[PDB]
Formats: C-alpha cells, structure tokens, sequence
C-alpha cells in the first residue's frame, strides 16, 4: 500500500545525496556492508543482560587496549570530530555540507562513522533541526538564521563505538529557542546527576523531567538513551521520562548513554516518510544533549565531555550576551 | 537515540533470513541495485498529473502499455495462486517469500516489492493484526491465523499490483466477519470506478460498506497509481471525505480494514504496521482501469470467486450478512 504523511511543522524535506564512501583500510562494524544494513551481533544480543566491562584500569590511559579504554578513545576522538561539525554551522550551510565534514574528519581519524548503513540509515551524522526530534538525513536544505541544530556524532574504532550529540544555535536565537536549548542541557545534567553505583536506571528519567518541568518543557518517550561499546545500541534502555518501567540497577562498569531529547509542546513524536526522521507531533521545536559514560567505584565518568567542559551553545550565548533563562 | 516499541498484539517478528537473488537475465526496476532501494523515476515524477493510458487496445490482446500491464497482472494472478495454494499451518512466510520469489523469476519477471525502498523481501505477508507490509519471517503460520499475500510484478517496463487475505487453517467468527467486510469493501470502491466519477467517492463507498461489519477504515494507508511506476498518483483514500476519474486511469483500490480501532503504528523493522489496538486486519486488492463505460480490473481470480469464499464453501462456513441513519416510532 502507499504511505501517507502530513507535516506537523514549517520543515520539509531537501534532497538527500548518495552516502560518502569510507577508505578501504577502515575497519568496518558488522552492519556496514548488508544490504539493509542488519546488525547481526545487536540482533543476537538484544534482551541479554547489562555487561559489566572491567575498569581495573579506566584510570590508567595508558592502558590502550582495554576495552573501556579503547570505549574513552573513539569517545574523545569523536569529540574532535562533533567540535569541527559545530564550528562549521553557520546559516546559509546544508546539513549535507556538514555531512562531509564529519565524514571526511571521521575518516582522517581512521574511524567509520557508525550511523551509515545502521539498518539502512542513508548517511554519516545525524543532523535534526528544530522540530525534528532526532534522526535527521543530512540533506540539501540550508540552516536558516534562527535555526536550532543537533549534530550526532558516533563513531566505531578497534571494535568499539562512541557516541555524543549536541545541539547549536544557528544564528542570534529567539527567547524560547533560548529557554528550550538550555533546558535540554540542564535535563542532561540532572540525569547524569542520578548516576552512580547502586542508583536505580528509573531514577533517570524522574529526574529529567522534574528538571524539563521547571523550562515548561516536556520530555520524549519513544526514543531513549542506550547502551554502546562494542555494539551501536545495547542495553541498557535509559528511558527519559518519569514514572518509567525501566528495571536494573547501575553497577560500576556499566557504559551507556543519557540523551535526552526535549520538546517545547507536547512529548509525542511523528516519523517522516524517510522512515528516520522524527518531528514533534505539534510541529514545536525539539532540543537534545548526549554523553556516553561509565559508572564508576565512586560516580560517574564522562567520556564525551567539552574540552573546558563548557557546552558550545553556552559559549554562543556568553559571545552574544544573551542570558541563560532562569528554572520556575 | 535507541528507539522503543510496544507491541500491540500477540504477533512478534521472527527471525528475517538473508536476501534473495533474481536471475541475471531478468529486467530490473531502477530501485532494484540501488543501496536504500530509492527510485528515481517515482522522484521525479511526484507532483505530476495522472497518466492516461491509450485504452484503444484494451480487448486486443494482440495488439502495447495498457496490455503489458494486463500481462503483469495476469502473471502475477498465478503467483499469487501458486502463494496462497502453499499457504498452509506450520508453513513458514519466508517459505512462502522462496516460493512466490521463484514463481516470479520462472515467469521472467522482477518481483517488485524487492529492495524497494530497502524492503528486504520479494512479497508482503501480513498476518492477523498486521494491516501492511509484514516482512516474511522464520515464523510458522498457525492455525487460525489470517495472511494476506502482496504480490507486485515487473516486467517490460510495468507493474502489476494484487492482493489478498486467506484463512490459515479453520477461521473463528471475527477473522470471517473480518476477510469478507475486507472484500465486500473492495467491492463497493470498485463500485464507484468511472468516467468523471470523483476519486475521493471510493472511501465514501468503502466506509459506508465497512460501517455495516462492524469495522474501522485504515486512514495512513491508501491506494495508488501503478504502471510505469510502482506507486505513483492517484492517491486512493479509503475512508469518507482531489482529482476525477478519466478512460485510461491505471490505479489500485486495496481497503485495509480493522475489527477495533482504524489507528495503526509500526514495527521497529520500519515496514509491518499493525493496528493501534492489537485486533485483527485484513485487506484485498486488485489493479484496474477506468474504461470508457466504467472500470475494468486486471487481477480477478481465475473463476471470480475470491480464494477466501473457496475455502470457506469447502469447510462449510456461513457468510456473515451485512447489518443496518434512521429510524421510527
Ligand atoms: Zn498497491
Ligand atoms: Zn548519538
Ligand atoms: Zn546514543
Ligand atoms: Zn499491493
């Protein structure tokens, strides 16, 4: 049968372009070269228990092949890479254009892009504007002044994934783009300040959205934070909203991702005919944050942390001296 | 971000096995080679006004557009036939997948619904609750089931697009009242098929006739232009309330119709949609032209009569009559 769609927002689809090609000498994740794209080792894993990884020597970098340490590399390296896309974004640039950008750092890095070809995703980042939730095609559209960017960024090197998104302002932004941007980040924050051992994965999401309420923002329920290393997407299910079915405790050496994705109206989610991107169902903007992490003997370890550990967009605001919008 | 997914019925995937190869001699669609399966000639036709076939030819089946899409049609009548007599419980929807892939190649044609838009397999199998689009899997069939197999074609340039739903093994009240209404309701669109007639009067008849079984109208999926093209205009609303109908007009009316809710969401592998509510579905198609006197369908059973009716006679099981705006006292 043929598919259907109305568009809940002002944003509409550019031309999508073939998917870059990645060096011969770059290994390749399972899915990479499938047709479609399966990943044969997620599908055997799914539903299997949290791993604990070994951190004996998360504080000894120069233990490089460890597996939570080779996990630290293609995080941090992945880093340089979202810092380029970001520095990159202006209006009057195609998300296209920052697709090249990321694909041509990630190579230079020796590393494959995780997001092409993942069950069938036709390009190297995720790129969501505005309204769009999450799982943007980078595409021929230029960003417009005003515009709120997400870059997602993963990478897969020496058998392991990183992964790590932000989201940008294009141009001066308006108060609610302000106000929406800087609640993401908070609710990141009050995430990961759930984080540490013994804590319950459910508290996550009870805390996010006690932080989102106080920006009067709501909180997405279809798409969640996950386990990564060796595999793309594993367990944990990081769910971000409260009152959540999420069972399990953290344990020291469970790796995985906070990501919360934040929407200015209504938490519901729509899918284009692309079959990836994800708007807001009302059409409102959407705003999301992303670390990959470790629990620790004590805490929490940020892999994908800012170099000074101060997020880009708080950067653009202290430039234009525009003040960040006060908690109700 | 990881995506999360309900399921709203009993139904899960099985597991999918790998993809098939179509003969080296057989024509290809241009989606067919092509990594995500986009096709450029459904690119660059969107927007563009419905075709009108030359219908000279139409009875000359010697004489050509509109009959290599009779041939596709025909051909693919028998592979659907071959499909459904293989459709047994305890029989796998990638056994089937093998057979209906087989059939086609036999006949030298692509089947269409391979790696078009990245779907991973050569026909639709969609069983019970699901309205659209399942994805043969290592799944047995199971007595009491419901399957409609969608099977679409390619050959000398064209599509052939057909469907229908069958009982697996002895069929329950509900899954009867269900497949006929399913029929009944492809019935009545074809019903309103003829010159100058409306394209949005198919889903006032579809609507009306699924009203009278109890049943909801699927509102996200529709039917379509199909020819040169696999899905291109019209677009073919099913339920109540742009464009008329012409001679020469090649399109599809497949109504998908639900026992509970008319909503439906979709699995994580991007393709099965089920209902919103878990109850069963059942849909049936077939591919005609509109003539210069009414519409003519190129699909029809062998004999007319439905596979499902077939089945039913042969087990001995009463059609379900209709039912009853206004009233007095
Ligand atoms: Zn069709
Ligand atoms: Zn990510
Ligand atoms: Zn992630
Ligand atoms: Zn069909």
């Amino acid at each position: 049968a043929m598919k259907t769609f109305d568009f809940t927002g002002p944003l509409r689809p550019g031309k999508i372009t073939p998917r870059r090609a990645v060096p011969s000498h770059i290994l390749r994740p399972d899915y990479a070269d499938r047709a479609g794209g399966v990943s044969a080792s997620e599908e055997k894993d799914r539903g299997s228990k949290v791993k604990v990884y070994n951190i004996q020597f998360l504080h000894d970098d120069s233990k490089k092949t460890a597996e939570i340490q080779r996990i630290k590399t293609v995080c941090q390296l992945s880093r340089e890479v979202l810092d380029i896309a970001t520095a990159a974004a202006k209006p009057g640039i195609t998300t296209d254009e920052l697709d090249r950008i990321v694909h041509e750092a990630t190579v230079e890095r020796n590393m494959y892009p995780s997001p092409l070809n993942y069950y069938g995703f036709p390009k190297s980042v995720c790129t969501s504007v505005n309204e769009v939730i999450c799982h943007g095609i980078p595409d021929s559209r230029e960003l417009e002044e005003g515009d709120i960017l997400n870059i997602d960024v993963s990478s897969y090197l020496n058998g392991f994934h990183g992964d790590l998104n932000e989201t940008v302002f294009i141009g001066r932004p308006d108060d609610d783009s302000v106000r929406l941007v800087h609640a993401a980040y908070e609710c990141l924050c009050a995430g990961i300040g759930v984080v540490k051992p013994e804590a319950l994965y459910k508290q996550v999401g009870d805390a996010i959205e006690a932080c989102a309420s106080q920006y009067q923002c709501s909180v997405v329920r279809t798409y969640t934070g996950h386990g990564v290393g060796h595999l793309f997407h594993t367990s944990p299910t990081v769910c971000h909203y409260a009152n959540n079915k999420s069972l399990g405790m953290m344990r020291p050496g469970h790796v995985f991702t906070i990501e919360p994705m934040i929407n200015l109206g209504t938490w519901q989610d729509v899918t284009w005919p692309d079959k990836w991107t994800s708007t807001t169902k009302d059409g409102r903007r959407s705003a999301q944050f992303e670390h990959t992490m470790v629990v620790t003997n004590g805490g929490v370890e940020i892999f994908t942390d800012w170099v000074d550990g101060v997020p880009t967009y708080q950067k653009q605001l202290k430039e234009w001296g525009i003040m960040l919008p006060q908690r109700k």
